[PDB]
């Protein structure tokens, strides 16, 4: 299968999660294209992919704000070709906050409204992702079994 991973990361935690997920998928034989949201054009972005994984950290002071580089893509998500596309979301946040990983919920809700097929509920990491390696690995295994 061919998967696309697009991540929005300010301090590199969601980028480290995206790289862990990319290796799990490549180790199982998938074809994997991993891109920073900062380098991406929304226009037909998901075209030709069997699975699309979107990663984004949460910002703002209990007023959800998406990671800076991901904003433009979220704004033009209606142009990516998400209708009928198998997708799943992930991101890093702080479980202590009002909207823990609220950017993962917001992205899932728009994808749902755009006709995408959410194959798995979003992976929401608390704290340092390097300490949540087994959950990341376990979530990537489950998405593979869900497509
Ligand atoms: C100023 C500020 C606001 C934040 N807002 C939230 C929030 O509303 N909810 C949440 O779950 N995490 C929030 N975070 C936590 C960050 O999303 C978290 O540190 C995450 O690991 C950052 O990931 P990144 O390095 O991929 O950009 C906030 C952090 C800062 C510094």
């Amino acid at each position: 299968p061919k998967a696309l991973i697009v991540y929005g990361s300010t301090t590199g935690n969601t980028e480290y999660t995206a790289e862990t997920i990319a290796r799990e998928l490549a180790d199982a034989g998938y074809e994997v294209d991993s891109r920073d949201a900062a380098s991406v054009e929304a226009g037909g972005l998901f075209e030709g992919f069997d699975l699309v994984l979107l990663g984004c950290s949460t910002w703002g002071d209990d007023s959800i704000e998406l990671q800076d580089d991901f904003i433009p893509l979220f704004d033009s998500l209606e142009e990516t070709g998400a209708q009928g596309r198998k997708v799943a979301c992930f991101g890093c946040g702080a479980s202590s906050y009002e909207y823990f990983c609220g950017a993962v919920d917001a992205i899932e809700e728009k994808l749902k409204n755009l006709g995408a097929e959410i194959v798995q509920d979003g992976l929401r990491i608390d704290g340092d992702p390097r300490a949540a390696r087994d959950d990341i690995v376990g979530w990537a295994h489950d998405v593979r079994g869900a497509i």
